[PDB]
C-alpha cells in the first residue's frame, strides 16, 4: 500500500469517502467506509462524497483529525 498510510485504501470509481465536518482539517481529509463506520466520527456531522476514482484513506493520520485519528480496526 501507499508508503506512509496506515489504512492503505485507494478509492475505487464510485466508492464512498467520509469526511467529518466536526473534526477534519478540510474536506480533503477522508476515511473509507469501513474506517468511518468503526470510528467516533460516525456520530458526528459528516460528508459522504463518492470518489470519482483515486484518493486515499486518511485513517491514522493524527494531523488530519482534531480528535479520533484511529478507527477500531486500526486502533
Ligand atoms: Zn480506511
Ligand atoms: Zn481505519
Ligand atoms: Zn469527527
Amino acid at each position: 500500500g501507499p508508503l506512509g498510510s496506515l489504512c492503505g485504501r485507494v478509492f475505487k470509481v464510485g466508492e464512498p469517502t467520509y469526511s467529518c465536518r466536526d473534526c477534519a482539517v478540510d474536506p480533503t481529509c477522508v476515511l473509507c467506509m469501513e474506517c468511518f463506520l468503526g470510528s467516533i466520527h460516525r456520530d458526528h456531522r459528516y460528508r459522504m462524497t463518492t470518489s470519482g476514482g483515486g484518493g486515499f484513506c486518511d485513517c491514522g493520520d493524527t494531523e488530519a483529525w482534531k480528535e479520533g485519528p484511529y478507527c477500531q480496526k486500526h486502533e
